[PDB]
Parts: C-alpha cells; structure tokens; sequence
C-alpha cells in the first residue's frame, strides 16, 4: 500500500486532509478526513477562504438529487445541495465511484481562514448522515461498487502535519508491536467503550459508566482528547496533583496560557474493552500528546464535553488506528511516527483482566 503512504497533509490545529478528485474531467480538491461525521461535503462557491471549489457546471457526470441539506452544529453551520458524481482518491485505491456529494452553498464558521482544504470526508456510518440515514456515505459507496476491503486505517503523525490513510488495508510498516482491537459498540459514530483510566498508573476509581456518558468515540476531526466534565475534573484533579514541581492557573486547565522552555506531567492510559469476555487492553499517551504547541512552548489539549468522550488527535497521533468495519472493531498499535523522548514511549499493552465491561456502556 506504499501508494497511500504519506497521503495526508495539514497544519497544526486545522485537521488532516487527503487529495480527492470529483467530476469528469477530474476536479482536484483537498478534503479533510473526518471519522466523526458521515457526509462527503465540499465547497461549491467562491468563499474567500477557499483555494478552489467544486464546479458542478464543468462535470458531465454530475447528477442533481434536487434536495437540500442543512447542517447546524456547535458553533456554525454548513448547508448545500445534494447530488452524485464520480469520485477518486489519486493516492488511494485505483478506482472511481459514484458517490453522494453535498455542494456547500452557504457556510458559517466552517472553513478555516488560512487552511488548505475545501471540503470534508465523513467516514462514519449512515445513521449520523444528514439529512437522514438514506444518504449513503462515501466509504459505503466505495465498498459496494468496488472490491476495496471494508476497512481503512489512519496514521496521523503531527507547522505542517503529515500522515497516512490506508484505504482497504493495513500497512505494517506504519506500526510496531501488535494491533489490539476494541469492539465498535454501534455503527453510527465509531463508538467504543473505555473501561478504566489511569493517570500515572493510578486508577481514577470512577464508575466506568461515567467514562462513556453518554458515549466515547474515535474522531479524526477533533483536536483534543475530550472527557465528560465529571470525569474531566477528576482527571484534571489527578493531573494537577501529579504535577507539583510547577504551578498552573485554573484558566490553563481549558486551556489558556503556555509553558515556555529554551516529566512533571503524568502519562495517561485508557483501558478499552477487548475482543474477549473479561479481557481489556490499554493505550498509553505521553504529555507530548496532550501538550500541543500553538505558534519550546505548549498548550493543554484535554477539555470537557456534554456529548461524551472524544478520542481525537491527542489520542490518535500516538497510534496506528485500524477502522476494521468488516469485523466491527478498531485496532490500536504503537505508531512508527509518534513523538517520544528517551524516558517514555506511547504504548499499547494487553491482555488485562477487567470485569463488568458491559456496565461501562451507557444506554
Ligand atoms: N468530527 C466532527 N466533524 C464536524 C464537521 C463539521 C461540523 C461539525 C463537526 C463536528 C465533529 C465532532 C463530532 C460530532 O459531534 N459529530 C456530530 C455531527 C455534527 C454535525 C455534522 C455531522 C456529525
């Protein structure tokens, strides 16, 4: 899959994008890779932020679905006109599919000023597609229409970021050690179950049901590791107790200010439900994952949420992540490109014994 190695680019804090082509003749666009949404949506109008946009008038293969789509969120919106057209990934499988495309015609706080992407590829399942679950997501169309195996994997490496999206397979050069798999609880977001959290090896002794209130997802379209508040404060409570060589204001635990140089911070381990009854594994991240530079200087990349846990780039940049859709599971392995110092490396370890892992899920 050497074709697809290094097929992801971006800028710190602006997401990871892949090159795609839409229409005939092919129109090239940079498209954010997003495992926390399910719409393939592209700029279709000359927004001043945009390098380029989908020009439906130039495409002989374009078909109008004569239906609009309105997507409000926190805190912005995009909206557009639904159609289908021919889609390829130049540095992906050597195929071309007819996919749904939302031509974005109005937008608010969606596109980033200074970014190099013009659209978004929702890689999650139809249940969270807009307007409804009848709009077939891109990856579903891809798997149906070709012989591309029903999985993809992401190596996000982290001004310019790099990475790999391996479509239809796994490149073993992108990781070391073994992959460990956690069940996809339900096919809407990439939902998983966290069963135990350790700050510096120390348990948080919270009812594990709290770690998944009301869900926990894997999301390449989110920068931070995001935790339910009730879990977040207990997590912060421990993190700032483990960090007592220096002092930091309560505004920073959001965060606001920056440490600036020319070990005091604890490692973080999430235990995830395993493939076998009463069996789990753990993924361990460094401070060099939840301490992100802005523009030796760093910010605090863990924050609170009301929609559940979000395993974003903070988590994902330490690991090679396999979205094994065919077997309803997600694999984690230590990434070959993750950033480590001489004292600590990010880790994926198992098996561990954990009882009552079902009680950790919220219904
Ligand atoms: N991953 C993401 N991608 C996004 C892309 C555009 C606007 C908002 C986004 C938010 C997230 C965070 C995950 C999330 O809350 N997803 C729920 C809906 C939000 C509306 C779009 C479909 C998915």
């Amino acid at each position: 899959f050497v074709e697809m190695v290094d097929n992801l680019r971006g800028k710190s804090g602006q997401g990871y994008y892949v090159e795609m082509t839409v229409g005939s003749p092919p129109q090239t666009l940079n498209i954010l890779v997003d495992t926390g949404s399910s719409n393939f949506a592209v700029g279709a109008a000359p927004h001043p932020f945009l390098h380029r946009y989908y020009q439906r008038q130039l495409s002989s293969t374009y078909r109008d679905l004569r239906k609009g789509v309105y997507v409000p969120y926190t805190q912005g919106k995009w909206e557009g006109e639904l159609g289908t057209d021919l889609v390829s990934i130049p540095h992906g499988p050597n195929v071309t599919v007819r996919a749904n495309i939302a031509a974005i015609t109005e937008s608010d706080k969606f596109f980033i000023n200074g970014s190099n992407w013009e659209g978004i590829l929702g890689l999650a399942y139809a249940e969270i597609a807009r307007p409804d679950d009848s709009l077939e997501p891109f990856f579903d169309s891809l798997v149906k229409q070709t012989h591309v195996p029903n999985l993809f994997s992401l190596q996000l490496c982290g001004a310019s970021v790099g990475g790999s999206m391996i479509i239809g397979g796994i490149d073993h050069s992108l990781y070391t050690g073994s992959l460990w798999y956690t069940p996809i609880r339900r096919e809407w977001y990439y939902e998983v179950i966290i069963v135990r959290v350790e700050i510096n090896g120390q348990d948080l002794k919270m009812d594990c049901k709290e770690y998944n209130y009301d869900k926990s997802i894997v999301d390449s379209g989110t920068t931070n590791l995001r935790l339910p508040k009730k879990v977040f404060e207990a997590a912060v409570k421990s993190i700032k107790a483990a960090s007592s060589t220096e002092k930091f204001p309560d505004g920073f635990w959001l965060g606001e200010q920056l440490v600036c140089w020319q070990n005091i911070f604890p490692v973080i381990s999430l235990y995830l439900m395993g493939e076998v009854t009463n069996q789990s594994f753990r993924i361990t991240i460094l401070p060099q994952q939840y301490l992100r530079p802005v523009e030796d200087c760093y910010k605090f990349a863990i924050s609170q949420s009301s929609t559940g846990t979000v395993m974003g780039a903070v988590i994902m940049e330490g690991f090679y992540v396999v979205f094994d859709r065919a077997r309803k599971r997600i694999g984690f392995a230590v990434s070959a490109c993750h950033v480590h110092d001489e004292f600590r490396t990010a880790a994926v370890e198992g098996p561990f014994v954990t009882l009552d892992m079902e009680d950790c899920g919220y219904n």
